[PDB]
This record gives structure tokens, C-alpha cells and sequence, in this order.
């Protein structure tokens, strides 16, 4: 095509290995390059942890306010409000938030240790239809990257069809999805990725991901002003392993995408 094309000179020019994948929801078409690629989730993975409470809560319909304690053993590498509560509590939806607003890796991990373990929250993935998503590993070791390690990985493709059966399809709850829906519009780790590719009139929820190997991800659902919405994911590795964040080429391939 043509889209492809300037995606693959974007990869080219950029010294990495891109992964994309657009679904259309106004025909159900996509755009995909190395959509069936397997890629480093990273903390893009955390929107299935907190879409797997979620689906919890449709039972358990108190189950957003129950605290949770935050003890000094639960600190990580990255704990932007997690450190704010040592040694008090946390509900289940501050948790949510902080993981998917500011990729909080503590409360990832309580996200984790709610459903039972990483394989609760793949068995989420399953239960839905998501037959590529797996996780194994609990923050931060599970942003390690390695080229090759099929652990804590998934493909564009699957990636664009859960994200849109979770925040525009029914995978969820009505309640559930629209709080989904508001936790990911406001995120603010995304300035720079996704969002910095798109036109200014476009609602965006989006979050990110990063790790080793240069790693930078993105998923996102679009709404377009007058116009039916739009889900894009943007994977990017590098094979150097210190390799610098790279959010510009996210940003590239998401103004590439608009474009068309
Ligand atoms: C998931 O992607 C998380 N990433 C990490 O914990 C990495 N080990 C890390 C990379 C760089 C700096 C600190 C930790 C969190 N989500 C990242 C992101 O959304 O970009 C993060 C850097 C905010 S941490």
C-alpha cells in the first residue's frame, strides 16, 4: 500500500523494529505492520490488570473501595503514588489510577496480586478472546525486553482487537468500561507518544510503555470529532540493550497513520 511504506521507512530510518496495528471501527478494517509479531508489552500490559478487576467488580460491586495496604516492602523501581501512601492505604480504584495514569509499577503489582497472580490476569486475556496476550512476570522485572523471550509479550493485532472489545466493545460492563474509558483519557505519561501525532481536535486515551532494549510502546482508542473512533497500537524495540527511549518514532507513525 502506501501507508506501509512510510511506516516501513520510518522503522528503517529509525535503527529499530516498529509494530503497528490501526482497526478502523467504520468498515472494521485495519492497517497492520508487523501486526503478527510477537513485542515487549512492558506497562502497556497494565490496562488488562486493571480491565481484569474491573470485571471483578461486576460481582464484587464494592470491590473499587476496598483499601489495600501499601507497606514498604511493596516498593519497586517506579512509584510515582505508591510512595505517597506507605504505611496507609489504597483502594483498588486509586491503584487503577495510578497505574494507568502514571504507571505506578506497586500498584500494578496489587493489581496483580488481586487476581491471583500475572496468570489471573492472562486467564482475563483468554476469557475475552485474546489468545497472544501473556504475562509472567509482576513489575519491574517484566519490562526485561530480551529479544526473543516470548515472556510478557503480545502482537499488534491482538493487542487493537482487546483494547477496543474493552473500551468500545461489551468485554466489560457498561459502569466498567465507561470508568475504563475515563482512567485512560486521563493519563499523563503520553504527551510525547501517540498523542504527539495527532490532530489537537482529537480526544485520546492512551497508555504507554517502556523498558530495556529502547523499548517504547503505546496503545490508544481515538475519537475523531464527527467520526466513528479509532483504535492504534505502536510497538518499538531496539537491539542495543541501553538503548534511549524512542517516542518520537510512536509519534511518526501515529501523524502517519492520521495522515491516511
Ligand atoms: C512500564 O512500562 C514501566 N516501565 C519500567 O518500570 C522500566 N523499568 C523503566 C524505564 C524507564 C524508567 C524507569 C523505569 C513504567 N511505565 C514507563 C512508561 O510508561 O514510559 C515508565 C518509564 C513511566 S515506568
Amino acid at each position: 500500500s502506501a501507508v506501509q511504506q512510510k511506516l516501513a521507512a520510518l522503522e528503517k530510518s529509525s535503527g529499530g523494529r516498529l509494530g503497528v496495528a490501526l482497526i478502523d471501527t467504520a468498515d472494521n478494517t485495519q492497517v497492520l505492520y508487523r501486526g503478527d509479531e510477537r513485542f515487549p508489552m512492558c506497562s502497556t500490559s497494565k490496562v488488562m490488570a486493571a480491565a481484569a478487576v474491573l470485571k471483578q467488580s461486576e460481582t464484587q460491586k464494592q470491590l473499587l473501595n476496598q483499601p489495600v495496604e501499601i507497606k514498604p516492602a511493596d516498593l519497586v523501581n517506579y512509584n510515582p503514588i505508591a510512595e505517597k501512601h506507605v504505611n496507609g492505604t489504597m483502594t483498588l480504584a486509586e491503584l487503577s489510577a495510578a497505574a494507568l495514569q502514571y504507571s505506578d509499577n506497586t500498584a500494578m503489582n496489587k493489581l496483580i496480586a488481586q487476581l491471583g497472580g500475572p496468570g489471573g490476569v492472562t486467564a482475563f486475556a483468554r476469557a475475552i478472546g485474546d489468545e497472544t496476550f501473556r504475562l509472567d512476570r509482576t513489575a519491574p522485572t517484566l519490562n526485561t525486553a530480551i529479544p526473543g523471550d516470548p515472556r510478557d509479550t503480545t502482537t499488534p493485532r491482538a493487542m487493537a482487537q482487546t483494547l477496543r472489545q474493552l473500551t468500545l466493545g461489551h468485554a466489560l460492563g457498561e459502569t466498567q468500561r465507561a470508568q475504563l474509558v475515563t482512567w485512560l483519557k486521563g493519563n499523563t505519561t503520553g504527551a510525547a507518544s501517540i498523542r504527539a501525532g495527532l490532530p489537537t481536535s482529537w480526544t485520546v486515551g492512551d497508555k504507554t510503555g517502556s523498558g530495556d532494549y529502547g523499548t517504547t510502546n503505546d496503545i490508544a482508542v481515538i475519537w475523531p470529532q464527527g467520526r466513528a473512533p479509532l483504535v492504534l497500537v505502536t510497538y518499538f524495540t531496539q537491539p542495543q540493550q541501553n538503548a534511549e527511549s524512542r517516542r518520537d518514532v510512536l509519534a511518526s507513525a501515529a501523524r502517519i497513520i492520521a495522515e491516511g
